[PDB]
């Protein structure tokens, strides 16, 4: 699924994530936008042969099992593909572990390079919550 901006938002706002470990919801959106472009299907391999998945791009080498990234932990309990669904309930779930395990939202590059210290609130704009 791709999602619209504020239908992400309003889906985000209903699982918890608004000011989750205080980050406001403009935060959780911008992160989603530039991790996957709001698309539930989107994958990416990484150099270390770890792979990530889903609207916000989690680690298969820390939080989930995809069956072929040797010595990696499952943190999040759940096979790396149910981060790929249509229902974002999953993804958010595990996205709570990680941003709850001390580096908070620097866990995700794109949001420490494109989002962090940047008017994040735009990205609620408009929409009806
Ligand atoms: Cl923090
Ligand atoms: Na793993």
């Amino acid at each position: 699924k791709v999602f619209g901006r504020c239908e992400l938002a309003a889906a985000m706002k209903r699982h918890g994530l608004d000011n989750y470990r205080g980050y406001s919801l403009g935060n959780w959106v911008c992160a989603a936008k530039f991790e996957s472009n709001f698309n539930t299907q989107a994958t990416n391999r990484n150099t270390d042969g770890s792979t990530d998945y889903g609207i916000l791009q989690i680690n298969s080498r820390w939080w989930c099992n995809d069956g072929r990234t040797p010595g990696s932990r499952n943190l999040c309990n759940i096979p790396c593909s149910a981060l790929l669904s249509s229902d974002i309930t999953a993804s958010v779930n595990c996205a709570k572990k990680i941003v709850s395990d001390g580096n908070g939202m620097n866990a995700w590059v794109a949001w420490r390079n494109r989002c962090k210290g940047t008017d994040v609130q735009a990205w609620i704009r408009g929409c009806r919550l």
